[PDB]
């Protein structure tokens, strides 16, 4: 039995890793990362400059999962791109490098300068479209952007969709661009708002409490967007996020096609310990199962 | 203390009624529901022709809230018509009429016939538009061809949104048709998946198992979307419609803003004796707050 994952020319010890934006954005939250037993890590989403953030409380813990308004709080592109460049042991796992710049250009700049180092230390770039995968022409104007200035294939960072007539449209334009390797499903559910019973008010201050929703609001979402892009886009990798909390729901998500499954609002609460027990847990129900390695139902949801 | 709602001409006990699909399908689940304490009721969504649907299994109860692609199976039109012309007891509570025609024609043909009815016994139309919504000058049509068409108010079930330039799209279309005079929110979370750990596989047949999602999943979505509309258009009522299991959960949709309350998934669970649970809850939490009327907190959630 093993929970290997072998893509992108990297052998992962297991499909796990946190979420963009999840213990990632100071030096010892990645130390910890990578001190865990997680099969990969990613930055904070960062911007070309450093950013403080949104006003607190930009993060609120419900009882069935979390809503942020973070507002990209990072350190700046040049901290996680030195990261990458000499301070990241690729010794214990691969690395991905979030970043998510407020216009095709400025993507375009980081990613001029992320190519020496992915090209040398095989960092790999995740594009947060999460709004610009919300509007088709936008898009596919960011995805060409990249590809002229980025040598190296990249995944990106998709919201969720909630029709196939969008799944459609998304598939055919990602499906244009060969560099475009995997794609992530899902970012959070956007603008849910959250009111406490006893205050009558929002919880979280910025954009009067409307906030991306994560945890177990959005599992049945995130696993129709991971299966449905599996489909449409049978050239790539899918990468699984969101409402992961057990290995059961990691072996759903890639039951629904995810290659690799990113945990957010239950390493927020659990912490980097949470990777060892999710790795005991799939190996459970695998081994229930008779399944001695991922490629053995990865995608292969069935009809009933 | 009173639940009493005082609009659209009706004096409604309280703000409780079932949602659009739920226990109001036959002439037995109309007589029970109006038999129920809730302050309304609306006729399942129908279509000109008697349909059957999709192939069960179409419904399935999930941890947290449920996953349907009924298909529309309805009695038909002339049905709920004659139940609104004829059977319906107006002295027990007003009556909603759903219509969910596949085009702006049939929908305009089954307003023509119900117009009359609604002048002599004063059955209410909610027009679904749950996707035709999601297209901006699809639903600016079947507004026009409706308000051309049909000469009472009516109101409008919506799907949800997820970013703040689509409410002030919508918003701007609706306000523009002062017959649309209250505004449901929300449809069910369209095509959600959920699989089987046991089976790997889907849970229900239609669509390769993607429903839209109901109960606890949608609850935030549900409430953002009834304050986002609340705001934006002042001159209309927001129907809340999303996750209601208590009378908390109530308390929270008024105080996002809406006027009536509607209960979807929680009833089909429960059954009609939900109603009587739901007054009492409600009424436990405006008494610990000394509220004595809905209209001393409607739509008054605080910011921070
Ligand atoms: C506090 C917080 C910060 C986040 N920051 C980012 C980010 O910088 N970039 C990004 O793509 N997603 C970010 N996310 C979204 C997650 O990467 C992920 O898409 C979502 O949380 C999945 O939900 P889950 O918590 O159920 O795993 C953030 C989420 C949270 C809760
Ligand atoms: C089995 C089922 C049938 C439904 N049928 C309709 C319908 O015919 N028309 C409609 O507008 N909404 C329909 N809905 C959606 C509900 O009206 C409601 O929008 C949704 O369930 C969210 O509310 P809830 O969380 O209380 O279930 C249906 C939902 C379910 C679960």
């Amino acid at each position: 039995m093993s929970l290997q994952v072998g893509i992108l020319g990297n052998t992962f010890a297991n499909p796990f890793m946190n979420a963009a934006g999840v213990m990632c954005s100071t030096e010892e939250e990645l130390a910890a990362m990578t001190e865990s037993t997680s099969g990969s890590l990613i930055t904070k989403s960062c911007t070309p400059a450093l950013r403080e953030g949104n006003p607190a409380p930009r993060y609120y813990t419900l009882p069935l999962g979390s809503i942020n308004s973070m507002g990209l709080p990072n350190k700046g592109f040049d901290f996680y791109l030195a990261y990458s460049a000499r301070h990241h042991d690729y010794s214990r796992k691969p690395l991905f490098i979030s970043i998510s710049g407020f216009s095709a250009e400025e993507n375009a700049e980081m990613c001029k300068r992320l190519a020496p180092v992915a090209a040398e230390k095989g960092v790999i770039l995740e594009l947060n479209l999460s709004q610009v995968a919300y509007d088709f022409d936008a898009m596919r104007r960011y995805l060409a952007a990249i590809s002229e200035a980025y040598p190296h294939p990249f995944g990106v960072k998709m919201p969720p969709y909630f029709d196939f007539a969008h799944f459609d449209a998304a598939a055919e334009i990602l499906n244009q661009f060969p560099k475009v390797q995997f794609i992530t499903c899902i970012n959070s559910i956007g603008n849910g708002l959250v009111i406490d019973v006893e205050t009558e008010s929002v919880v979280i201050k910025p954009k009067q409490g409307f906030g991306g929703l994560g945890g177990r609001y959005v599992f049945p979402t995130a696993l129709a967007n991971v299966n449905a892009f599996y489909r449409r886009c049978p050239g790539k990798l899918i990468f699984g996020c969101g409402g992961v909390y057990t290995g059961e729901d990691a072996f759903l998500h890639v039951l629904a096609g995810a290659s690799m499954v990113q945990v957010g609002t239950a390493l927020h609460e659990e912490g980097a310990a949470i990777f060892e027990r999710l790795t005991a847990e799939l190996l459970d129900v695998m081994a229930k199962k008779g399944y001695k390695a991922l490629d053995e139902f990865r995608g292969k949801v069935k009809a009933m």
